């Protein structure tokens, strides 16, 4: 068949409707930014302050074989012509660190208040 | 007792306080919750279609949008007050400047694009250390 990826290789997965990217980190595993959609209403403290948390993605570490499923993929380090990749041991160290990190927005009344204060005064308060 | 242009309005909704800024003639500008997932179609191949498969860039998660609406509609049946809370700390901007800046933001959205491109920026940042603009929800220009 086709040789295994090397550590640090970018993987482009051809899903039926879209292309999914990941990075190889060794021993069968990739790190990738995966969809993880959750909306939750919460009660912050400090009368409670109602809030809305929207999570849309999370960085995961999973086996390439599971992420690819039945979809085909290729190694595609297509920016090696213009950027230096980092040393491969550094790439994987940095990838492992991000695992569990989430993309999320927290919406409370504070956001709206900072928004209008910025218009009235030109000032972003830090409380 | 009508608000003046540039006045901050605090609306007492049953579970939270909703803020707005008065811009004149019955209207406020405010950041309104508008929570939406929408699929976003792949356009790159638009003018050079060879399958009929609809292709996707990704999904957009929108959380809020800046609107301009009538105070009467935004308040609904909730009570509200003028509350220029920090006038004792520093002075407001000139009132015409406040309204100019408020009108310009109308239509801006708070969102995150979970797209191929975004994921490619993420892995590029790991492989090359090239920093990225997009790792978090953004506000559009
Ligand atoms: C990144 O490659 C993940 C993009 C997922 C889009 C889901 C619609
Ligand atoms: C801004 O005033 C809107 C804030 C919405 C809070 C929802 C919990």
């Amino acid at each position: 068949p086709i040789p295994e990826p090397k550590p640090g290789d970018l993987i482009e997965i051809f899903r039926p409707f879209y292309r999914h990217w990941a990075i190889y980190v060794g021993d069968g595993y990739v790190v990738h930014l995966a969809p993880d959609i959750l909306l939750a209403l919460t009660n912050d403290k400090e009368r409670l302050l109602l809030g809305v948390i929207c999570k849309v993605a999370i960085v995961k570490k999973e086996l390439l074989y599971d992420v690819a499923g039945s979809d085909k993929y290729q190694v595609n380090n297509k920016h090696d012509d213009k950027y230096s990749p980092l040393p491969c041991s550094k790439i994987i160290q940095r990838a492992e660190e991000l695992v569990g990190q989430e993309v999320l927005y927290k919406l409370t009344s504070e956001n709206c208040e900072h928004f209008v204060n910025e218009l009235r005064y030109g000032v972003a308060r830090s409380d």
